[PDB]
């Protein structure tokens, strides 16, 4: 029959933080029935599309958002803001997505699999396995260079670490 259709690129990434490309109407049912959403981080500052805000008001799923240029930089200070969102379990079971999922999405969940302490090698396998066929070198660049101190030192505080499969 196939009418459960998860959108195009989604994926859990670790705990109960999941990644995806833009959720469209028939993806609804997935992230509501299914994953049991509590919030959406998306990750463009466009305006969130009128019919996935009513979405969030039909289901109270909360929407944070941060918008990163879709030029191209990523400053340090937007991805740990980013972080402190996805990682608060207060704010799990959460969907990361931008447009497709692929370099912004990409680039925040290389960061969170940095402060797991993946090698740099899977790291970025994994941002090009979700990346393909765009994979990015800044994307990487990005992660490689994020100084992780300050959200280390706050999720440390609140003992969000190590982060739970």
């Amino acid at each position: 029959s196939g009418s459960v259709i998860p959108p195009e690129n989604f994926s859990h990434v670790v705990g109960e933080i999941y990644r995806s490309s833009f959720p469209r109407q028939e993806n609804f049912s997935f992230l509501h029935e299914r994953l049991k959403l509590k919030s959406i981080l998306v990750l463009i500052p466009e305006e969130y599309p009128q019919e996935n805000l009513n979405f969030l008001k039909l289901t109270g799923i909360k929407l944070y958002q941060v918008g990163m240029s879709g030029n191209v930089n990523i400053p340090s200070h937007l991805l740990t803001k980013a972080l402190e969102i996805v990682l608060n379990p207060a704010n799990q079971p959460i969907l990361i997505h931008c447009n497709r999922g692929k370099h912004r999405t990409g680039c925040l969940i290389g960061c969170i699999r940095k402060l797991q302490n993946w090698s740099l090698t899977m790291i970025f396998d994994e941002y090009r396995r979700f990346a393909f066929p765009k994979a990015r070198a800044l994307d990487q660049q990005f992660i490689e260079m994020y100084d992780d101190d300050e959200i280390k030192r706050i999720a440390s505080k609140n003992n969000w670490l190590p982060l739970q499969w």
